[PDB]
């Protein structure tokens, strides 16, 4: 799938930023610009594999020494003359040396799991969801901006 493509060829340019040596990544992930009619269970996918990929990240950016970490994923399925069907989901995330020290991987994949089945319940129930959430934790470096928007005609 190009779900699976874009995450691969994410892993690979991962990777070699890691290998280079880096002490900033910025690793942004948008899904192709589509229309919502056939492409809602692939952006499911494609949700849930930035999801899985985040913890990953994580753990590979605290091992190398990363001082700042940034990780930007984008999905915009737009609705159609006919239908007001969308699915619009961004969640970008920033973590600094001592962020990337502190954070959980246990908790940090269970936020990321119960967030990804909410959204795939509301998608699959043709239910309208629409939430925005900022967070800045200043000590410790922190900081994620999300907005999810799914609305079912
Ligand atoms: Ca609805
Ligand atoms: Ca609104
Ligand atoms: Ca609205």
């Amino acid at each position: 799938s190009e779900s699976k493509k874009l995450i691969e060829e994410a892993k690979k340019e991962f990777d070699k930023q890691l290998a280079e040596g880096k002490k900033e990544i910025d690793i942004e992930i948008e899904y192709p610009k589509k229309k919502y009619d056939e492409n809602y269970k692939e952006a499911l996918e494609f949700i849930k594999l930035n999801s899985e990929l985040r913890v990953e990240y994580v753990k590979k950016s605290r091992e190398a020494g990363v001082e700042k970490l940034t990780i930007k994923t984008k999905v915009k399925l737009e609705p159609t003359e006919n239908s007001d069907h969308k699915l619009d989901y961004e969640y970008e995330e920033e973590m600094s040396k001592k962020a990337l020290e502190k954070t959980d991987e246990k908790e940090y994949k269970e936020k990321l799991e119960k967030e990804y089945k909410k959204i795939e319940e509301t998608v699959e129930s043709n239910k309208d969801y629409e939430y925005e959430e900022e967070y800045e934790d200043k000590e410790t470096g922190y900081k994620y901006k999300k907005k999810v928007e799914i609305k079912g005609g």
